[PDB]
């Protein structure tokens, strides 16, 4: 009826997860200190990775995406990074000379790329991505974000959490997930709120069971929360959505050995 | 059952979100049959199709001769799933009230909550009894101000009023959908601090808008034909994502408080 | 604190001022239902905790005032001369074999396990208040729950609602609900950034009043900061922004019970 | 048909019992039952107590270090010496009984320097890491990976609750925190009424009237109080048991070649 009102976030959780993304590659671009490389190959395509390899451009002459998963080569939007799936880049290391990284970006996670083939480099920077959020036993327990830590000459391990809020880990959907949930608790308490509900959904599957990556980008281009409200809320959706994007905070963490 | 690798899982709960629609508005209507103790009735009516409406209209099928939703969207016909309920929408009722003699009912249920039926409408009737849905959850000012609940409880020889809480837990209403997302979101919070979750998604979007701007029942239908919740974890959960729902389902109270008048 | 790297803030905001705020909403409440009208005998049952505020603003338009207390010491708590207080033996007494209790306003604030509806039944007053104890749904305290039970005399009932909007409480008690102000205040001011951590200063205050059976300590424990704050940055202008949100949340209403 | 009151049978002193005893035995799996002639702790208060006690078993002699003389009031065992920090200082820079092979700094925030620490060649060095969950304005302030700058062998001890959110790992803070999520949870039982924790501003106590006593006195009481309709001892009970068993403390091995 007219006496209640219907706000849709001018937020859509495509922002949501440009703002992850954006600030894990600015954390990597500071750590890097603008130094240019003659080869980056950056390990995990899904979700940062696509943005991190295209920020790499202007500094790195080849810019290679690996990805287990060939249909993420659907992710990348721009045609100057190089898609190479695990397979023919394993092929490519035992039987040529094409691959020799001087930078080498892991953003593989949980049950990812093998400290085995992190030692087959020899980068001048070594980056790793730490997957784990806020302390679990479980996640702790499975991780092995040190183990992949061992070539390069400066090494860093890229960490990512938000300020006075729990995450369970660093992943861009995770956190993307957390900040919208975190803001529809708010946003209920509210005066005059009926009820608050977030446009979520199991977006992984999308991408990895569907591989349908243009239908994944699709569902990111939604509001990322519908209030229904007797009174204006429009200003205090957009101050409870923004300071929890703006809780993100990534940086790259020396890692020294001497 | 995994996720972007094999070491993590992916679970997606058994429960669905018509589940704990189903059991919301089956204690709604149970609160009702509660109050009527048993009593027979010539014609009921009973206003908002949409969305408990439908279960309690027929739920009264048993002991009422006749039984007639009214609804202010026509096309909320569509949400109701037995032949032996008739649809009228408002202005054909505000008509046949006004201009004929069949509409004397002696019962009936308001279930249109905030900016719904008028208590003019409601004056028009001479029922037995009225039944009111009190909107209301726990206390907003704002929500508080625009509820006209009491002066909606103007008719009838026995007055009642249906409502519907989650036992020590937080809603701003006692909505159907608002109190299923209540539990779905309470759930994916508890959900979420068991040992090894990565992240829980709630299967939520705006129903309401599939309903009323879409007019599509049929597509909101099966979009409550979905898990509940999914969640990303490293070991084994699916014993406490049901047990968390279910214990948040079994959460919800509703009753008919008795409205004592002469 | 510990170093000067550390900063400590307590709150201006002290835990008197939330139960002065608590209160007053509850006796205007009451005031607004009454609309001005005068009586000659106002009978409050509970003198804890909002009890004796309420009957010193009923001074005004009552020629006199009475409070009846279940515990004796609670005389104590009451701060104007004016308001007479009687223990609940004597009044039981003196409605049986007296004709002095015959009040035109009664106002029952006991709550749960409070007055019997079988005592306010002896009464005949012009206007019935009973204070509803609960907050938001809880089914073990609406099962025990009997105001409905005790709004059975007087020509005009009223129910005494409180409750923190778009907040859950689960009784409309007044020190619960300044406690749970101070809880929810703390869960928030946490969340700033620099925080190490808020102490809410809070104790079982029932036990000084009941158990002690010390009014004066009890008021002296009220007059303290509602919280601590450990951080590094400045926090004094959220941490009371937050506290003043939450106590300004708080509504008490007497709702009219219609009785042809 | 009564309204009950239930005071918690777990004590503040049983939950800072039960966090002190967690850094201990993190610190103690660490040291792998190594023997140490000196062991230098920096920090009495609140787990150094006890952690300075846990020594004593394979440390031939243990020193406490607090820049606050009236902290000796905290040690509970004559076993372990105490110093103030101007007295090791004056030790350190006119003596030679000053050359611990164990080195434990648990004095976090606002703490020990780097330039203290550098004075020592010990054989293990621990460093306790102040930082609980993700806070930007309490990540800056910190300089643990300065502290450790000496030692063949260094560890970060770090304790955090497992699944929920804590600024700090400092004992004071972990137990608020174990209190108040506590009272969340039992406030949301069907039948309760209200909930109260017995907190108030206790370093107060400690470092600005500077009574131990009293303080210690403070900590002799029931974490929570709980109103309730219904019988809820043992539920008070489990919860505040399952939030203090999410504590998790551990030794970090801090690898550098080097040394
Ligand atoms: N061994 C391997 N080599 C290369 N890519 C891998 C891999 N194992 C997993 N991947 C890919 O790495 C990604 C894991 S998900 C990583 C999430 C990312 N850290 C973020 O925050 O957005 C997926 O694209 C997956 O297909
Ligand atoms: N004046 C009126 N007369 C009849 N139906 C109305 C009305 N105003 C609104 N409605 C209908 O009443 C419903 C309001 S939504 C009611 C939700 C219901 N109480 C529940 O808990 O599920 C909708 O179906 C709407 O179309
Ligand atoms: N039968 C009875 N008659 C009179 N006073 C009673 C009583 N039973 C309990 N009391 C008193 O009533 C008070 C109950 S506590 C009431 C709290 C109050 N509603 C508030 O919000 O502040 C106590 O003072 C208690 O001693
Ligand atoms: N430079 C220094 N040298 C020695 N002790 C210090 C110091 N600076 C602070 N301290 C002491 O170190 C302690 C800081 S509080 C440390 C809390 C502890 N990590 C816990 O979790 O319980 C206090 O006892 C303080 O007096
Ligand atoms: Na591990």
């Amino acid at each position: 009826t007219e006496s209640v009102k219907t706000t849709r976030s001018k937020i859509k959780i495509k922002d949501i997860v440009s703002d992850v993304v954006e600030k894990k590659a600015n954390a990597i671009k500071y750590f890097l200190e603008g130094e240019e490389f003659k080869q980056a190959i950056v390990f995990g395509a899904y979700l940062s990775g696509s943005y991190i390899a295209y920020s790499l451009l202007k500094d790195c002459e080849e810019v290679i995406i690996v990805d287990i998963q060939p249909h993420l080569k659907d992710i990348l939007f721009n045609d100057g990074i190089k898609f190479m799936d695990l397979n023919k880049l394993q092929l490519e290391l035992r039987n040529g000379t094409s691959i020799n990284p001087d930078l080498v970006i892991d953003l593989t996670g949980i049950g990812g790329v093998s400290p085995d083939l992190i030692s087959k480099f020899n980068p001048k920077v070594l980056i790793v991505e730490d997957p784990k959020g806020n302390h679990d036993k479980g996640i702790s327990k499975i991780d092995n974000t040190d183990k992949r830590l061992c070539v390069g000459a400066k090494k860093g391990v890229l960490k990512t959490y938000r300020s006075s809020k729990f995450s369970k880990t660093s992943g861009t959907m995770t956190l993307v997930v957390d900040i919208i949930m975190d803001s529809c608790r708010e946003i209920n308490e509210l005066d005059s709120v009926l009820y608050t509900i977030p446009n979520l959904k199991y977006f992984e599957g999308t991408v990895f069971h569907e591989k349908n990556v243009k239908k994944f980008l699709t569902e990111l281009n939604m509001s990322a929360i519908t209030v229904s409200s007797i009174d204006h809320v429009e200003y205090e959706l957009e101050e409870i959505l923004s300071k929890n994007i703006s809780r993100v905070d990534s940086f790259v963490k020396e890692f020294d050995k001497l």
